[PDB]
């Protein structure tokens, strides 16, 4: 009964509480004269006496308010960022990451896409094995963060994030909620690989009870079965 209840607002940026170490942290695209669209949400895990954070707000400004936000929430270190793609909404504040001394972590191919999406990359680079599962020594001291390459999915480049000792599995951009209309901005995807990456994600983090991604609230495992089907159609 300690954890504050529902979304804790921080300026425009939207803060939710998951699990006593874990919070969901929430930017939308702004756009003068017509307001802000597309809410993307990101993590903030708390692993003893410093913070991770899992993916950049959508500038450089709102990046700087979530540091903001830690400071006085949390009043504990970032050590470091692990961003989930090479699109604005995962890796548009990466300038502000690198000001604030925050060491940064992707897959090799998001920071080898970065430039052609218009991206800033990331310091250091993951590399998978050939069943998806991050190479450890290019993940070093990633306390309970355990990162996922599900194959070709929303973009070619999509990794995924399960917290142990949660219940909780970040799919990013590759998931939706199950009652999601559509798979949202589609023009980077892999439509003949999406459906099995989605499963794959799945699979990975098989008692994963909340499922957490960039433009859904946090949902149930029904999320993933509901984002393959959508993706079957494909
Ligand atoms: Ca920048
Ligand atoms: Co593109
Ligand atoms: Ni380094
Ligand atoms: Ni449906
Ligand atoms: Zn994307």
């Amino acid at each position: 009964g300690h954890m504050e209840t529902g979304d804790q607002r921080f300026g425009d940026l939207v803060f939710r509480q998951l699990a006593p170490n874990v919070w969901q942290h929430t930017s939308y695209l702004d756009m003068p004269g017509f307001g802000a669209v597309a809410p993307s949400n990101g993590l903030i895990v708390r692993d003893g006496g410093r913070v991770l954070v899992v993916d950049t707000a959508w500038t450089d400004d709102q990046t700087a308010q979530i540091l903001n936000w830690i400071k006085q929430e949390i009043n504990l270190p970032v050590a470091l960022a692990v961003v989930t793609h090479a699109h604005q909404d995962k890796m548009g504040g990466m300038d502000a990451l690198h000001a604030a001394g925050i060491a940064t972590y992707a897959n090799a191919l998001s920071n080898q896409l970065a430039p052609q999406e218009g991206m800033v990359a990331a310091q250091h680079s993951l590399t998978f094995a050939a069943n998806g599962w991050v190479e450890p020594a290019t993940a070093p001291n990633f306390g309970p963060l355990k990162v996922f390459y599900p194959g070709p999915g929303h973009t070619s480049d999509n990794i995924t994030v399960g917290i142990d000792g949660t219940d909780i599995a970040f799919g990013g951009c590759l998931i939706k909620d199950s009652k999601a209309k559509s798979l949202g901005n589609l023009g980077d995807a892999d439509t003949e690989h999406y459906a099995a990456s989605a499963r794959a994600f799945g699979a990975a983090f098989p008692k994963a009870s909340m499922i957490v991604m960039s433009h859904s609230a946090p949902d149930s495992r029904a999320a993933i079965t509901h984002t393959a089907r959508m993706a079957d159609k494909l």
